[PDB]
Protein backbone atom coordinates (compact mmCIF):
# COMPACT_ATOMS: atom_id res chain seq x y z
CA UNK A 1 0.00 0.00 0.00
CA UNK A 2 0.93 3.67 -0.53
CA UNK A 3 0.22 4.72 3.09
CA UNK A 4 3.05 2.40 4.20
CA UNK A 5 5.53 4.06 1.84
CA UNK A 6 4.48 7.51 3.00
CA UNK A 7 4.99 6.16 6.51
CA UNK A 8 8.52 4.98 5.59
CA UNK A 9 9.35 8.33 4.05
CA UNK A 10 8.27 9.99 7.24
CA UNK A 11 10.20 7.68 9.61
CA UNK A 12 13.48 7.71 7.69
CA UNK A 13 13.27 11.48 7.32
CA UNK A 14 12.67 12.06 11.06
CA UNK A 15 15.35 9.49 11.90
CA UNK A 16 17.86 11.50 9.89
CA UNK A 17 16.85 14.95 11.16
CA UNK A 18 17.18 13.67 14.71
CA UNK A 19 20.65 12.17 14.23
CA UNK A 20 21.88 14.88 11.86
CA UNK A 21 21.07 18.57 12.52
CA UNK A 22 20.78 20.74 9.41
CA UNK A 23 23.38 23.32 8.46
CA UNK A 24 20.93 26.21 8.77
CA UNK A 25 19.80 25.17 12.25
CA UNK A 26 23.36 24.93 13.56
CA UNK A 27 25.23 27.26 15.90
CA UNK A 28 28.32 27.84 13.75
CA UNK A 29 31.60 28.82 15.42
CA UNK A 30 35.25 28.89 14.37
CA UNK A 31 38.81 28.20 15.55
CA UNK A 32 42.05 29.99 14.75
CA UNK A 33 44.13 26.84 14.58
CA UNK A 34 46.27 26.49 11.45
CA UNK A 35 43.97 28.62 9.28
CA UNK A 36 46.94 30.39 7.61
CA UNK A 37 48.49 27.75 5.33
CA UNK A 38 48.68 23.98 4.79
CA UNK A 39 50.82 21.81 7.04
CA UNK A 40 51.09 18.02 7.47
CA UNK A 41 48.92 17.82 10.59
CA UNK A 42 47.59 20.10 13.28
CA UNK A 43 47.16 17.78 16.30
CA UNK A 44 44.78 19.95 18.28
CA UNK A 45 42.59 20.10 15.19
CA UNK A 46 42.79 16.31 14.73
CA UNK A 47 41.72 15.67 18.34
CA UNK A 48 38.65 17.78 17.89
CA UNK A 49 38.01 16.19 14.51
CA UNK A 50 38.29 12.57 15.62
CA UNK A 51 36.09 13.45 18.59
CA UNK A 52 33.40 14.71 16.19
CA UNK A 53 33.81 11.79 13.77
CA UNK A 54 33.28 9.32 16.62
CA UNK A 55 30.15 11.20 17.66
CA UNK A 56 28.84 10.99 14.12
CA UNK A 57 29.45 7.25 13.93
CA UNK A 58 27.25 6.84 17.01
CA UNK A 59 24.62 9.02 15.37
CA UNK A 60 24.83 6.87 12.25
CA UNK A 61 24.28 3.68 14.26
CA UNK A 62 21.44 5.47 16.07
CA UNK A 63 19.85 6.34 12.68
CA UNK A 64 20.33 2.80 11.36
CA UNK A 65 18.45 1.41 14.35
CA UNK A 66 15.42 3.63 13.53
CA UNK A 67 15.25 2.44 9.91
CA UNK A 68 12.39 -0.07 9.65
CA UNK A 69 13.64 -3.64 9.59
CA UNK A 70 17.31 -3.07 10.40
CA UNK A 71 16.84 -4.33 13.97
CA UNK A 72 15.16 -7.52 12.68
CA UNK A 73 18.34 -8.36 10.81
CA UNK A 74 20.87 -10.60 12.62
CA UNK A 75 23.15 -8.69 14.92
CA UNK A 76 26.03 -9.89 12.74
CA UNK A 77 24.43 -8.33 9.65
CA UNK A 78 23.66 -5.13 11.44
CA UNK A 79 27.33 -4.77 12.33
CA UNK A 80 28.45 -5.84 8.86
CA UNK A 81 26.25 -3.21 7.18
CA UNK A 82 27.40 -0.44 9.50
CA UNK A 83 31.02 -1.47 9.11
CA UNK A 84 30.83 -1.33 5.33
CA UNK A 85 28.71 1.83 4.90
CA UNK A 86 29.76 4.04 7.79
CA UNK A 87 32.47 6.00 6.03
CA UNK A 88 30.12 6.42 3.05
CA UNK A 89 27.43 8.01 5.19
CA UNK A 90 30.14 9.99 7.02
CA UNK A 91 31.34 11.43 3.68
CA UNK A 92 27.82 12.22 2.49
CA UNK A 93 27.07 13.90 5.83
CA UNK A 94 29.94 16.38 5.95
CA UNK A 95 29.35 17.12 2.27
CA UNK A 96 25.77 18.25 2.85
CA UNK A 97 27.38 20.70 5.36
CA UNK A 98 29.29 22.63 2.67
CA UNK A 99 28.82 26.37 2.49
CA UNK A 100 30.17 27.27 -0.98
CA UNK A 101 30.59 31.03 -0.27
CA UNK A 102 32.75 30.69 2.83
CA UNK A 103 34.33 27.48 1.40
CA UNK A 104 33.95 25.73 4.69
CA UNK A 105 32.38 22.58 6.09
CA UNK A 106 30.40 22.56 9.34
CA UNK A 107 30.35 19.83 11.96
CA UNK A 108 27.54 18.87 14.33
CA UNK A 109 28.58 20.92 17.33
CA UNK A 110 28.88 23.90 15.02
CA UNK A 111 32.64 23.78 14.31
CA UNK A 112 33.03 25.44 10.91
CA UNK A 113 36.41 24.66 9.30
CA UNK A 114 37.80 26.37 6.20
CA UNK A 115 39.57 24.21 3.60
CA UNK A 116 43.00 24.77 5.10
CA UNK A 117 41.81 23.62 8.52
CA UNK A 118 40.04 20.53 7.13
CA UNK A 119 43.37 19.65 5.49
CA UNK A 120 45.34 20.21 8.69
CA UNK A 121 42.69 18.41 10.75
CA UNK A 122 43.48 15.15 8.97
CA UNK A 123 42.07 15.29 5.43
CA UNK A 124 45.54 15.80 3.98
CA UNK A 125 45.87 15.10 0.22
CA UNK A 126 42.16 14.15 0.05
CA UNK A 127 40.87 17.59 1.14
CA UNK A 128 40.35 18.96 -2.35
CA UNK A 129 38.50 15.88 -3.62
CA UNK A 130 36.14 15.90 -0.67
CA UNK A 131 35.47 19.56 -1.33
CA UNK A 132 34.94 18.91 -5.04
CA UNK A 133 32.58 16.06 -4.24
CA UNK A 134 30.56 18.37 -2.01
CA UNK A 135 30.56 21.00 -4.68
CA UNK A 136 29.19 18.66 -7.33
CA UNK A 137 26.51 17.56 -4.83
CA UNK A 138 25.08 21.10 -4.62
CA UNK A 139 23.41 21.12 -8.11
CA UNK A 140 21.19 18.22 -7.01
CA UNK A 141 19.74 20.52 -4.27
CA UNK A 142 18.75 17.51 -2.13
CA UNK A 143 16.84 17.96 1.10
CA UNK A 144 16.90 16.33 4.54
CA UNK A 145 14.51 13.52 3.62
CA UNK A 146 16.33 12.73 0.35
CA UNK A 147 19.72 12.63 2.13
CA UNK A 148 18.19 10.38 4.78
CA UNK A 149 16.69 7.95 2.25
CA UNK A 150 19.89 8.03 0.18
CA UNK A 151 21.88 7.24 3.35
CA UNK A 152 19.57 4.31 4.19
CA UNK A 153 20.05 2.93 0.71
CA UNK A 154 23.82 3.08 1.17
CA UNK A 155 23.40 1.17 4.42
CA UNK A 156 20.79 -1.46 3.58
CA UNK A 157 22.86 -3.10 0.89
CA UNK A 158 22.68 -6.79 0.04
CA UNK A 159 25.88 -6.89 -1.96
CA UNK A 160 28.03 -6.66 1.17
CA UNK A 161 30.52 -9.42 1.99
CA UNK A 162 29.82 -11.28 5.22
CA UNK A 163 26.06 -11.06 5.15
CA UNK A 164 24.40 -14.14 6.57
CA UNK A 165 21.07 -13.18 5.04
CA UNK A 166 21.73 -11.05 1.92
CA UNK A 167 18.30 -11.79 0.45
CA UNK A 168 16.58 -10.20 3.46
CA UNK A 169 18.63 -7.02 3.30
CA UNK A 170 17.71 -6.65 -0.40
CA UNK A 171 13.99 -6.76 0.52
CA UNK A 172 14.52 -4.08 3.16
CA UNK A 173 16.19 -1.89 0.59
CA UNK A 174 13.40 -2.33 -1.95
CA UNK A 175 10.91 0.11 -0.31
CA UNK A 176 13.66 2.71 0.28
CA UNK A 177 14.32 2.80 -3.46
CA UNK A 178 10.55 3.09 -4.17
CA UNK A 179 10.24 5.67 -1.40
CA UNK A 180 13.06 7.82 -2.79
CA UNK A 181 11.75 7.79 -6.37
CA UNK A 182 8.21 8.59 -5.19
CA UNK A 183 9.54 11.44 -3.05
CA UNK A 184 12.08 12.94 -5.49
CA UNK A 185 9.64 13.03 -8.41
CA UNK A 186 6.79 14.54 -6.40
CA UNK A 187 8.94 17.31 -4.92
CA UNK A 188 10.32 18.15 -8.33
CA UNK A 189 8.40 16.70 -11.34
CA UNK A 190 10.32 19.02 -13.69
CA UNK A 191 13.62 17.17 -13.28
CA UNK A 192 13.08 13.40 -13.79
CA UNK A 193 16.80 12.76 -13.71
CA UNK A 194 17.14 13.45 -9.98
CA UNK A 195 16.54 9.91 -8.75
CA UNK A 196 19.04 8.19 -11.12
CA UNK A 197 21.49 11.05 -10.38
CA UNK A 198 21.09 10.27 -6.66
CA UNK A 199 21.67 6.55 -7.01
CA UNK A 200 24.73 7.14 -9.20
CA UNK A 201 26.05 9.34 -6.38
CA UNK A 202 26.27 6.20 -4.22
CA UNK A 203 29.05 5.02 -6.55
CA UNK A 204 30.91 8.37 -6.35
CA UNK A 205 30.45 8.33 -2.58
CA UNK A 206 31.77 4.78 -2.29
CA UNK A 207 34.87 5.96 -4.16
CA UNK A 208 35.60 9.00 -2.04
CA UNK A 209 35.25 6.49 0.88
CA UNK A 210 37.88 3.99 -0.26
CA UNK A 211 40.18 6.98 -0.73
CA UNK A 212 39.24 8.04 2.84
CA UNK A 213 40.12 4.61 4.20
CA UNK A 214 43.32 4.88 2.21
CA UNK A 215 43.95 8.25 3.81
CA UNK A 216 43.41 6.73 7.27
CA UNK A 217 46.31 4.34 6.59
CA UNK A 218 48.72 7.27 6.15
CA UNK A 219 47.20 9.30 8.98
CA UNK A 220 47.92 6.48 11.45
CA UNK A 221 51.62 7.16 10.95
CA UNK A 222 51.26 10.94 11.31
CA UNK A 223 49.29 10.84 14.56
CA UNK A 224 50.85 10.07 17.97
CA UNK A 225 48.80 7.34 19.57
CA UNK A 226 46.04 5.07 18.18
CA UNK A 227 43.05 6.45 16.28
CA UNK A 228 39.77 6.32 18.30
CA UNK A 229 38.19 2.82 18.78
CA UNK A 230 34.88 3.46 16.91
CA UNK A 231 36.81 4.97 14.04
CA UNK A 232 38.99 1.86 14.02
CA UNK A 233 35.89 -0.43 14.13
CA UNK A 234 34.73 1.28 10.97
CA UNK A 235 38.04 1.00 9.15
CA UNK A 236 38.26 -2.73 9.87
CA UNK A 237 36.27 -3.50 6.73
C1 LIG B 1 38.62 7.67 8.80
C2 LIG B 1 38.87 9.11 9.26
C3 LIG B 1 38.87 9.26 10.84
C4 LIG B 1 40.27 9.54 8.73
C5 LIG B 1 40.33 9.89 7.21
C6 LIG B 1 39.49 11.17 6.85
C7 LIG B 1 40.25 12.47 7.35
C8 LIG B 1 39.44 11.28 5.28
C9 LIG B 1 38.06 10.98 7.51
C10 LIG B 1 36.93 11.72 7.03
C11 LIG B 1 35.64 11.60 7.58
C12 LIG B 1 34.34 12.17 7.03
O1 LIG B 1 34.41 12.65 5.75
C13 LIG B 1 33.78 13.31 7.97
O2 LIG B 1 34.40 14.31 8.32
N1 LIG B 1 32.54 13.06 8.36
C14 LIG B 1 31.91 13.72 9.33
C15 LIG B 1 30.60 14.07 9.08
C16 LIG B 1 29.85 14.72 10.02
C17 LIG B 1 30.41 15.07 11.21
C18 LIG B 1 29.63 15.87 12.12
O3 LIG B 1 28.57 16.45 11.78
O4 LIG B 1 30.14 16.05 13.23
C19 LIG B 1 31.73 14.69 11.50
C20 LIG B 1 32.45 13.98 10.57
F1 LIG B 1 33.61 13.39 10.91
C21 LIG B 1 35.50 10.78 8.68
C22 LIG B 1 36.52 9.95 9.10
C23 LIG B 1 37.82 10.03 8.58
Amino acid sequence: LSPQLEELITKVSKAHQETFPSLCQLGKYTTNSSADHRVQLDLGLWDKFSELATKCIIKIVEFAKRLPGFTGLSIADQITLLKAACLDILMLRICTRYTPEQDTMTFSDGLTLNRTQMHNAGFGPLTDLVFAFAGQLLPLEMDDTETGLLSAICLICGDRMDLEEPEKVDKLQEPLLEALRLYARRRRPSQPYMFPRMLMKITDLRGISTKGAERAITLKMEIPGPMPPLIREMLEN
